[PDB]
């Protein structure tokens, strides 16, 4: 598909066995999801962006689908503003920027 | 071009006759760059990202030049971390998201 920019590119994602709205973030260098739990280990991290820094708790090899293509990753959990997809699950579906 | 999303999709742009490094953000709603002299009126407003809010000065009817492609809009000027090139200005250049 060919997403434009006029608007927010916000796109349905299956993550946990939840169907979230995320943003696709090509300035995210990691994916951040709102509070929500998921299997396996996990270790503390800050990200930082406009306005500072947040704390996240880092899970990785998780499956998530996005506009019905799967991929496997890291994927930070924590009081993100909104649900974003960033590069490291953007590559695994192919995505990219034209113009 | 296509950009690919393995590294961060930085570029450089030209703004006030001189060349910075920026990044292709689908994620910002607006392009934000750090302290430097615009020309004209400016007014305020409050953007918010992953850690919180920041305050910037807004300039209108920019030039700006964004990896070649000439783009005229409103230009935010604050403490971002990073050069942001966000959709107001990613769609006048006529980017989009593919995959
Ligand atoms: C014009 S700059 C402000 C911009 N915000 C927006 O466009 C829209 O914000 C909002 C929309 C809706 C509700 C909101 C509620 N509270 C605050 C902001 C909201 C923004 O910062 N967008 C960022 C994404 C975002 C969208 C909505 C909320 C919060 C963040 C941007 O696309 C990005 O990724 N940026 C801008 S600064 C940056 C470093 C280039 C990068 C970043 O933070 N990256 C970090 C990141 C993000 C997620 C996961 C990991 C990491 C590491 C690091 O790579």
């Amino acid at each position: 598909p060919q997403i434009t920019l006029w608007k927010r590119p916000l796109v349905t994602i299956k993550i946990g066995g939840q169907l979230k709205e995320a943003l696709l973030d090509t300035g995210a260098d990691d994916t951040v999801i709102e509070e929500m739990s998921l299997p396996g280990r996990w270790k503390p991290k800050m990200i930082g962006g406009i306005g500072g820094f947040i704390k996240v708790r880092q899970y990785d090899q998780i499956i998530i689908e996005i506009c019905g293509h799967k991929a496997i990753g890291t994927v930070l959990v924590g009081p993100t503003p909104v649900n974003i997809i960033g590069r490291n699950l953007l590559t695994q579906i192919g995505c990219t920027l034209n113009f």
